């Protein structure tokens, strides 16, 4: 009702991003709003096209209700013969994936950053399970959190089972994915690196294996390391009634966050920024 | 499609404006665990007026438009929750030179522009919106100074042919970009417009006869960038014929290229200082 109907002309420079399930992602500029966007458009050759519609205005309608400080704003549909997408904010420092793992263009990610986007990850989260009807997300990845030009996080949805918990194979899932994306926020590693098949990963998991946790890890230094430790091996505990909710999290969370002075956030985001556009 | 947040789920109240509609408060949300402020005013009539005002707020989403969070609406408690801005509005950020004694120049480039970003889209709704309450004080600035555009000595952003109330001033396209130069020419020199006369109607009476805030090397000094462009942006801008003023459209066109001679990087290194010195000195 209150969501705008663009028009495929109205946006300007293509560039192709990502090759999600469905079809593309690609950025935009949109030629009266002057700022730039994504979009989500599904492909217009397929024999189960009548379907695709369906699935792409129920999208739009979630994301339309999940307006949120942390989570991807949606700016509009697109609804034509030619072209069916969805338009949302463009975020020009990519997924949180990228930043964790690519350590040739991000040689140092400074913790305070780290723990903002913890804590954001969490508000964002946390504000879907508390909607009405709760949303669950059910699919909490490291690609699925982007960030914005100053690197606060945006949750969004598009290596798959290693976020997943084991009796998947719910209201306590997104919090094992939680942990595990802290666990590789406070490490970079991937989760499960030395291991080929990811049956051999769904079986370790089944029997209560984990990311392991080590002095390579997860080093001495890390501020909190044992606070952050228990929060990791709570959120992911075999047990699904043993996995804190998100709302006692955020609590866990904000003293720790309290601990940083509030430059340093700027000073941390300013150092990648420069060392990024040096790559 | 608008969420009803209950008003004892609002922790922490703390008054900060008594503005137009009602009172304008901080607080923190319990289950969000976000700050938020809220805006507390027949139970006919007084309730239509703040859901008009939420509709709009709602149908106006966009990143440079204060984001709308929810509504309260109970028998002891009626409101707007929106989001929290930190910083406080850009008058705060011109006029207090004690806090704000250096204001580099690509911040306020990037201010003009998100102004400029917002109030054009308001302009490219279906239908239109028009703010027509255009001031530096309704101008918010978040967390990392990006702009936020709300609505809660006036006169001055006021273009002379809506000194005249009516049907006309009302149906006015081109009366937000007369505020938006006199706000650009506020923001380039930080001075108040019109600071030398006493009486407003004087004011009324000048711009009537097509005088302007003054332009020299004391208000608008040379070290400006783009000075040049500027000035004429700023003239087209409050013109006293309003068709020869630009559309929002137009004049983020004709900003465009200005903006790109700032590495961005600029921005957040003139956000850290600003931040430095507040706290510094
Ligand atoms: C164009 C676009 C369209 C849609 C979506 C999207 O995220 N949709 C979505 C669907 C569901 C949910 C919640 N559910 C989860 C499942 N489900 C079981 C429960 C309900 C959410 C969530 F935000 F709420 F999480 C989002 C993202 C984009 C993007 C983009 C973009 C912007 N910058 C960049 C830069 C690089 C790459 N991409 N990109
Ligand atoms: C709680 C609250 C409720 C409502 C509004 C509000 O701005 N409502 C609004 C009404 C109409 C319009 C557009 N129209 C203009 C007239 N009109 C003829 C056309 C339509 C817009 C606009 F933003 F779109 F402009 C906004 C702001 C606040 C705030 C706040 C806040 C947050 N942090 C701080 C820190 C210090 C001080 N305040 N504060």
């Amino acid at each position: 009702s209150a969501l705008p109907t663009i028009p495929y002309h109205k946006l300007a420079d293509l560039r192709y991003l990502s090759r999600g399930a469905s079809g593309t992602v690609s950025s935009a500029r949109h030629a009266d709003w002057r700022v730039q966007v994504a979009v989500k458009h599904l492909h217009i050759h397929t024999p189960l096209l009548d379907s695709e519609r369906k699935d792409v205005l129920r999208e739009a309608e979630i994301l339309h209700k999940a307006r949120f400080s942390y989570i991807l704003p949606i700016l509009g549909i697109c609804n034509e013969p030619e072209f069916l997408g969805i338009v949302t904010e463009y975020m020009p420092n990519g997924s949180l994936n990228e930043l964790l793992h690519r350590k040739t263009e991000y040689p140092d990610v400074a913790w305070p950053l780290r723990f903002r986007i913890l804590h954001e990850i969490a508000l964002g989260v946390n504000y879907l399970h508390n909607m009405t009807p709760p949303l669950l997300h059910h699919d909490l990845k490291t690609q699925n959190i982007l960030l914005d030009n100053e690197f606060h996080v945006k949750i969004a949805d598009f290596g798959t089972i290693i976020y997943m918990p084991p009796e998947n194979y719910s209201i306590k899932h997104d919090i094992y994915s939680y942990a595990v994306i802290t666990w590789e926020v406070l490490s970079r590693k991937q989760p499960f690196e030395d291991v080929t098949n990811p049956l051999q990963i769904m079986y370790s998991v089944s029997q209560g294996h984990r990311p392991v946790i080590n002095e390579e890890s997860l080093p001495y230094d890390i501020p909190h390391r044992a606070r952050m430790i228990s929060l990791i091996e709570s959120g992911w505990a075999q047990n699904p009634d043993e996995r804190p909710s998100f709302l006692k999290c955020l609590i866990e969370l904000e003293p720790v966050l309290r601990t940083f002075e509030e430059i340093t956030f700027l000073e941390a985001v300013i150092q990648l920024k420069k060392t990024k556009l040096q790559s």
